[PDB]
RNA sequence: AAAA
């Protein structure tokens, strides 16, 4: 399971990652909770409930 | 649930939630009520219902 | 269910619902009929039929 | 199920329809045919076929 | 059912078929196979693999 | 039968050189690293980007 | 990221 691990994985590090929305917009800040549904970004220091539907990737670099 | 926990927190307490729309539309209320498709929001007094396939991001 | 108990009294009592879409288009009109798939909106001197799919939002004013 | 009685009404007589499409754009023709995921609408005498999930209204 | 019988028939006789995306954009080509989730479309000299859900309408010419 | 996993396993095997198209007009070159029922891992210009099929639209090869 |  690709999308658990890398999630997990994001979660565990603390890693900034930037997420793309479907509309074009984007978001950079620290993945703190997910489950099936939504993502939990803390971004510029303040929380985001994300649903997975809006998003179209996560990077990093 | 995480989403139903956020949810259940923002309703409980009243608080004003922003939610952001797929289309980059965003409307500030406050949530009254919610189930597995819909969420109830009450802004500047008039009642919207929103279908959860609509939503991007709830902030507050 | 939410969603099930608002349409019904839409639906009851005939009121001038507007609809607003995903692409934000926006229809003003009565509900006639509607099940888990569409909506049946009497508009301006047009039947609308919706799918629930392409709907952002509903409310009254 | 309003929405396949609907669609039967509109291939058995023939009723001139206008598809809205999510962006916005729209079409209007005759309805040949249609199942669950599709609809076979006839237009400026050309087949078309179109997924539901990219439909937003019929019209008439 | 329409769907199945109208890309096999595409598929068979190579028919050039015109793909409209949900965003507009459209891609004229030749279908090689298709599942239940995807199309594959030689077009402009390339190879496709296209989601359903991001086609709007397929059309002859 | 299973055409996206077939072209999938390939495109990882292979390292193809994939281009992915998004439903927002936007586009990506890389190569894919690791893919699951719900989202692909595309290496690209030095970034890992985890995307969501859901948001894709095509693969061009 | 405000449904013109
Ligand atoms: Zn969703
Ligand atoms: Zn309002
Ligand atoms: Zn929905
Ligand atoms: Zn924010
Ligand atoms: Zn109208
Ligand atoms: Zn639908
Ligand atoms: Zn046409
Ligand atoms: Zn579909
Ligand atoms: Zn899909
Ligand atoms: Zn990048
Ligand atoms: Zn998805
Ligand atoms: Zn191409």
């Amino acid at each position: 399971n690709i999308q658990d691990k890398a999630l997990e994985n994001f979660k565990a590090n603390q890693t900034e990652v930037t997420v793309f929305f479907l509309n074009g917009f984007q978001m950079k800040g620290v993945i703190e909770e997910y489950d099936k549904y939504v993502v939990s970004l803390n971004s510029q220091g303040k929380q985001h409930l994300i649903y997975k539907h809006a998003i179209s990737t996560y990077t990093v670099e």
